[PDB]
């Protein structure tokens, strides 16, 4: 009987559906959002910076790897 449900670092809340693994984590896909915004990415691209997450604008606006 061990663990197997993911918990979204968001609430920290069992994640039942479709998950997000970043930051080396779980995320609610509709709590995976960008971390100067909060846009989630239902069904879109994210960005990663810093060990956070970014839109594609805010994160290159934030550096964009230049
Ligand atoms: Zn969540
Ligand atoms: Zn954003």
């Amino acid at each position: 009987g061990s663990m197997g449900v993911p918990i979204c670092g968001a609430c920290r809340r069992p994640i039942e559906g479709r998950v997000v693994n970043a930051m080396g984590k779980q995320w609610h896909v509709e709590h995976f959002v960008c971390a100067k915004c909060e846009k989630p990415f239902l069904g879109h691209r994210h960005y990663e910076r810093k060990g956070l997450a970014y839109c594609e604008t805010h994160y290159n606006q934030l550096f964009g790897d230049v």
